[PDB]
Order: structure tokens, then C-alpha cells, then sequence
């Protein structure tokens, strides 16, 4: 009920990958039961970005995947309270980030407001190089250790020359009410594209398309 079938959404991201500070607002729509999103984002501090724009996507929500009724949807029920979550991106370079979310709903609007940070990614690397192409499709394990929902991921971005590059993921995910119901052990299908962009990533077109299963 108080999902509607059409949701806006706005973002902002605060964000600082080895020492350089960035500010990006987003603006964009989507159909939480379809499990599917699309997001328009601008660089509104510290563009040209120094980095590839990949690293950031994931952190621009779960309330957009499609869940099978015999499958607890944490994320839709934990509105219109909302929820928020945090994750680790260890890439296997040695690159660091940390971001976090915290969600809210106003009417048909999910509001965003995010943080990044990253650190310790080398200066010849694919990510200070701009040579990532995109994320694989991943499937996300959610699951629930020591009462805390959790989402892990063995991601993966094809690079030019057709190489990959690994990431883990864990998120968190907590809801702001008290006693919203946790989910069984399942996973969540993800695929990520960055539909378009202008010469610097100052603009970016964004797509994401999510869909829950049992094993």
C-alpha cells in the first residue's frame, strides 16, 4: 500500500575515492514490483570525476526488485519509514570504499541521501585509469547472521581487453521501524547498465533490473 506501482526518486551522493571529493545529484523513476529503476545523475562537485564512474553505480536500493509473494519482502514493508544500508566494496587491487544510504519515502518519492568513500586504489590501476567497461550481471545472497540482514556479492567489471576485475560486496540492511519481519535465506538476480553519459561522466544515464529467488 504504500509502494505505489510508480515511484520517483531523488539522490544525493557525498562522496571522497583516494582524497578527491565529489557531490552528484540524482533524478530518476521506477516500478518497485517490476523490480525495475532508471536514474539520471549529474556531477555537481568535483567533476571530472578522476575515476571510473562503475565504482559509484551500485550505491545509486532494494525496494526496486521483484519479489515472489512466497518470498518476505523486507524492503517493501519497511516503508513508509524507510530503511537504510551500508556496504564494503573490497576490490582485489586493494581499492576500499564504504557507502551507506539511508532511505525515506514523502509521498510517490524515495529520497536518498548517500555517502562514498574509497581509498587505497592505485594510481595505474583500472579504476584511476577510466578501463572499466561495465558490471557483470551478479546474483546477491541475502541472508540473516546474528540478526542483521545481510547481502553478499562476488561482482565482477569487464575491463577493456575483456579482462575482469573482482569486487566483494556486503551490505547490511536495516529497517528504521522495530519489528519488521526478516526474510528467509534467498538470493537477488541484479544487472546494472550505464545507459548513457557525456564525454566526462559529468552526466550519466543509469538502469538497474533486480528480480528475488529461492535456490
Amino acid at each position: 500500500s504504500a509502494i505505489k506501482p510508480d515511484m520517483k526518486i531523488k539522490l544525493r551522493m557525498e562522496g571522497n575515492v583516494n582524497g578527491h571529493h565529489f557531490v552528484i545529484d540524482g533524478d530518476g523513476t521506477g516500478k518497485p514490483f517490476e523490480g525495475k529503476q532508471s536514474m539520471d545523475l549529474e556531477v555537481k562537485e568535483g567533476g571530472p570525476l578522476p575515476f571510473a564512474f562503475d565504482i559509484l553505480t551500485t550505491a545509486f536500493n532494494r525496494v526496486f526488485a521483484k519479489y515472489p509473494d512466497n518470498i518476505q519482502d523486507y524492503f517493501k514493508q519497511s516503508f513508509p519509514k524507510g530503511y537504510s544500508w551500508e556496504r564494503s566494496l573490497t576490490f582485489e587491487d586493494g581499492g576500499i570504499c564504504n557507502a551507506r544510504n539511508d532511505i525515506t519515502m514523502e509521498g510517490d518519492t524515495f529520497y536518498n541521501k548517500v555517502r562514498f568513500y574509497g581509498t587505497n586504489f592505485p594510481a595505474n590501476g583500472p579504476v584511476m585509469q577510466k578501463k572499466t567497461l561495465k558490471w557483470e550481471p551478479s546474483t546477491e545472497k541475502m541472508y540473516v547472521r546474528d540478526g542483521v540482514l545481510t547481502g553478499d556479492i562476488e561482482m565482477a567489471l569487464l575491463l577493456e581487453g575483456n579482462a575482469h576485475y573482482r569486487c566483494d560486496f556486503r551490505t547490511t540492511y536495516k529497517a528504521k521501524e522495530k519489528g519488521v519481519k526478516l526474510p528467509g535465506a534467498h538470493f537477488v538476480d541484479h544487472c546494472i547498465e550505464i545507459l548513457s553519459h557525456d564525454k566526462d561522466y559529468n552526466k550519466v544515464k543509469l538502469y538497474e533490473h533486480a528480480v528475488a529467488h529461492s535456490g
